[PDB]
């Protein structure tokens, strides 16, 4: 029925006002609180579906059924003469705070997800605190608030992708009539990562800031949780102490993996380091082939870098693979060099890095492809891309009782609870979910929502549209080909597809064939959309808007009736025709 | 229904044959066909929803009821056996081009509507011929098949923006690490000039090219309607002659419109000018407020030209008014200086355009401000934006009997027919439609089919999509604010809004909340979007995708349980929560 939803509601509520918009005695209610500096959500029952059965249950609670009721964590409270009692006898602060915890809610991790959560909790009433550490690199680099996006992710590399993009607007300025002279001008690392740094700095410093002015108690320590309401914290001074708090949110986060060969650890990088380096990494080795890999090599090479992949076997695997290899080919024409089935054996350090001068060392790489020739190169700098994954050891103690399935990732139901009952996880550590910043944004506020205001949404994770940031993006939503097949069988499964040409890219002699577009269709279901494909500029800025007609189940017969907006790019999604079966050309 | 419908197909197609895909009788008269180089429209019965009534329906005609059947402009030609005996006989090419008139099919005008209809008709058998001329402008200049967009619109308008958006990114190059001083490069317009002007010759040539190889015939004159079907034709060398017809369709565009004062048509210019003129505009007024005022007064801007636009109103007049005044107000604090209220006498002369040194010359303008305030100024070039219109006095003759609306565009039913049974138009002339090169081309393909293929889709012209492509770009889709609540009253509208600022300008010291996007939407039908509006980069490529889930009816849920791309300007429509009845501020 509707009462065990009412009895979750005001079990897990902090401060909450069950009312009416049309009441006067409500609204002086709210106005005391507002001025008494007391959060609280309100449940406005006259604009719900069947609000009039929740008065009846509210008297399951405080034998009236009349409105306004207030709740402080379980307890009803009063009706509207009985807090004004309180509240002229000074003793509602009192009971406001008082509680069985001292928090209503801590969040461990301060990354895309926690501090999302957090916020969004405090917003209704809910006492909350937000722990974050940044355990060092093997090398010791080290960020402030704010996660792995913010600092060592989404951010700079995107920072750092645009500074090579603007390679080509001054090779492209002097087509359209610019004096300069691209063969003339050189980039400068250091510059670059000063201002990426400052922007950084500026968000870290402006997280601190929301928490502050949002009552959430920011804790720069490494939190634990040894039972299901209490957390043991460790200082910077290695002061260790233990809080509790009603519900927990576990969110720290994955960091990168090396493998283990010997040099690696001693000699290499990861992406930790890269953002925050402070000499150019000079003749680099990239070593891996995912998105963090082709990605960093991808502006290493636009800026004018010496820069070598060194892939196992296949490029971004799970993603689109005639996509990845349109990827991969398009870098390999412009800079990249790639060594093919090729696997590291170790790291021989040949010279120091030079902190004083500012400069780096000299690496010896050795290494044997799949057939069996050796490889053996020299290198400044090696970078690891090779995964990334949690540690949860760290962060959660066996006995607590938390699953957590054979990758160390944290299993959950779609509303994203432990096996322990008080006790949740969102972000990257949630077992079989995307791993992206705005999944672990919409999962925390969600969440908190559903706790601390008596809410039903639930995440979506269905059909998440992804960007993959290389010298040319690729963007896509929904399925790859291979696995539209897989699932519904050859004969079922139709593409519509085509090359084309920006037109930016007319003036600028760039090439005719390369940017390429597909829709893999279902033809037993109106020939919907199962997945969109797209490899060209701005490719996150196309495939967004997209997104939307997707969750709505759109079909070939949708993108077929909406006009273009012309001369865009995206605009040859609206009158794409040649199929893959029907073996027409697709160029331009 | 389905009577009228068979009725219809068999008396306007001009080779059409009925079939199954199941049948061999029907692939062998396919494989004749296909080797006599002979066109056909093919339906195929067995994949119609109602096959056995055509089939039952078509004993009307051919006395028969089998499969297959070839008809040829209205007349039943035969079965299998009777085709085979008329190509083994050396009769079939004869019957296949007997016609009453000397085209199934006459277009009346070669730009995007015209060419994408005649192409589009050719590929069903019809036989087929386009007519282009352009009327030169005052000053005598002149261009080459294709239409507005390709030689005077779109084509040649976004690529002179984009030469106006390499400057920022000339600048922000610096920002990110390159060596390169902005304030030491100049720009070139002759160059520029060189290289659009390329570029459109080649798709002049394509177009040609393209009209060849589907076998239409393409005469470079001068076309007019003297009955439903006699066309009047007139050569280069005023060779006059006359052809008929089968259908006709007018495509025949808009023109720019000149104020009626002394010295406009004289010492001005229009855009159809401004795209390929040999010297450098040099100090500018441009008068109007279209978007084709604004968007060219911006690059010219960009350029580092000296630029001024007299506003006799409001700008945009027709977009949302609050888009249009942050469109204006980003362009006056990005050099532009605006004239406002104000409207001209007179253009006086002062220099004659220098041709030798190929220099402009320099003009006096007098004008007056809504208060009676004087207006004086010297120019060296005066650009007319005033509007554009019609002439089709010059293509139709009163007496054919095809009724325009007080505009003088064609009145038309939802099926782009005429007063005249078989007189179509499409593009610019049809009468309240959006006037953009997308909706002509849809517009003249799906029309073709309908006429020679037996096709029953209709246009869609509700919710068409539009970018302003200024120097901030303004992309909309659907009803403005005002519009909105015009229509259904402020107390069912709420609107979401939210500033934003892209991560490139980030690091490159841009403006922080500058850039702007709000969605409309309708309390009572669930919170529909009836209306899309973002300021700022790549502002065409952001909203297309987004025009298809307004197709689809997407409200305010859709956009919240999608998932954004991040780092995006367009993610940025997936977390809109602050309105504007609210009162909370928008900035960031
Ligand atoms: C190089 C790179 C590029 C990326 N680019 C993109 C991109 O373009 N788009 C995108 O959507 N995603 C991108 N991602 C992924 C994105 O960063 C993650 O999906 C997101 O950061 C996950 O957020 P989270 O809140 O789950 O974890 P995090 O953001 O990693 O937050 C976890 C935080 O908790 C801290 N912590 C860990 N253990 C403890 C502990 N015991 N006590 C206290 N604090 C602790 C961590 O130090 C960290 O501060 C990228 C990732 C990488 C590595
Ligand atoms: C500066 C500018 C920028 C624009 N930018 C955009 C944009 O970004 N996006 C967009 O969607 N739209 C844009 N447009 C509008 C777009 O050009 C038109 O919507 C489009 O050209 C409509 O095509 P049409 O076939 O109706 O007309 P047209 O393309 O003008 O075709 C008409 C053709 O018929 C010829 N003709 C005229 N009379 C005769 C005759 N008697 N005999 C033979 N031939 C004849 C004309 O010379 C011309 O070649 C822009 C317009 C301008 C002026
Ligand atoms: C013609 C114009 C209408 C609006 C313009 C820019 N806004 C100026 C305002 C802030 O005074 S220019």
């Amino acid at each position: 029925g509707t009462s065990q939803w009412l009895r979750k509601t005001v079990d897990s509520a902090a401060v909450i006002l069950f009312s009416k918009t049309t009441c006067p005695y409500c609204k002086k209610v709210k106005d005391v609180l507002a001025e008494a500096k007391i959060k609280h959500a309100t449940i406005e029952l006259d604009q719900l579906s069947n609000g009039s059965a929740i008065q009846k249950c509210l008297a399951s609670f405080s034998k009236i059924e009349t409105v306004p009721q207030m709740f402080v964590r379980g307890k009803f409270i009063g009706d509207s003469q009985t807090v004004l009692k309180y509240y002229s006898n000074d003793e509602l602060a009192g009971i406001v705070n008082e509680s069985k915890y001292d928090y209503d809610l801590i969040v461990i991790g301060g990354g895309s997800g926690g501090l999302a959560a957090g916020k969004e909790a405090a917003k209704y009433g809910a006492k909350t605190a937000v722990l974050d550490y940044v355990e060092p690199t093997p090398i010791g680099t080290t960020w402030g608030l704010g996660g792995t996006c913010v600092n060592v992710g989404c951010i700079p590399k995107k920072l750092m992708h645009q500074a090579g993009l603007l390679s080509h607007a001054l090779e492209d300025a002097e087509h359209f009539g610019w004096s300069l002279d691209r063969s003339k001008i050189s980039h400068n690392w250091s510059t670059m990562v000063e201002g990426v740094q400052s922007h950084i700095g500026s968000l870290n410093w402006g997280y601190k800031v929301a928490l502050r002015d949002n009552q959430v108690t920011y804790l720069n320590a490494k939190g634990r949780l040894i039972s299901p309401h209490e957390v043991q914290i460790t200082d910077k001074n290695q002061k260790v102490s233990t809080i509790t708090g009603n519900k927990i949110i576990l969110a720290t986060g994955e960091r990168p993996k090396y493998p283990e060969i010997p040099g690696a650890v001693e000699y290499g990088i990861t992406s930790d380091d890269l953002f925050s380096l402070p000499y150019f990494p000079g003749k680099t080795l990239v070593i891996g082939a995912s998105y963090v890999a082709l990605e960093c090599a991808g502006f290493l090479a636009s800026l004018g870098g010496d820069v070598t992949v060194m892939v196992r076997s296949i490029l971004l695997r799970g993603f689109d693979q005639q996509m990845a290899e349109k990827v991969g080919d398009y870098m390999e024409n412009h800079g990249v060099k790639f060594a093919k089935l090729c696997v590291p054996d170790e790291i021989k350090q040949l010279k120091v890095v030079d902190t004083e001068n500012n400069k780096p060392g000299l690496l010896l790489v050795k290494g044997h492809y799949t057939d069996g020739k050796k490889f053996e190169e020299e290198f400044e700098t090696v970078i690891f891309a090779v995964g990334r994954e949690p540690q949860l050891s760290k962060v959660l103690c066996e006995t607590v009782g938390v699953k957590l399935d054979k990758n160390g990732r944290v299993v959950c139901t779609d509303d994203e609870q432990t096996t322990v009952s008080n006790v949740y996880a969102i972000g990257d550590i949630n077992a079989g979910k995307p791993q992206l910043t705005p999944v672990a944004i919409q999962a925390g506020r969600y969440l908190a929502r559903r706790l601390f205001a008596g809410a039903t949404e639930l995440t979506d994770y269905s059909n998440v549209a992804t960007t993959v940031f290389t010298p040319l993006e690729y963007g896509a939503c929904g399925l790859s080909e291979e696995d539209a097949i897989e699932k519904y069988g050859d004969k079922d499964i139709e593409v519509y597809h085509s090359n084309f040409k920006p037109l930016e890219w007319t003036v600028a002699h760039r090439e005719d064939n390369v940017c390429y577009m597909k829709l893999v269709c279902r033809k037993s279901d109106n020939m919907r959309v199962l997945g969109l494909h797209v490899l060209g500029p701005n490719a996150g800025e196309i495939t967004q808007g997209y997104a939307v007609a997707i969750k709505m189940g759109a079909t070939k017969a949708d993108f077929d009736r909406t006009i273009g907006i012309h001369p865009t790019c995206s605009e040859t999604f609206t009158t794409l025709h040649v199929t893959k079966k029907s073996g027409v050309s697709p160029i331009v």
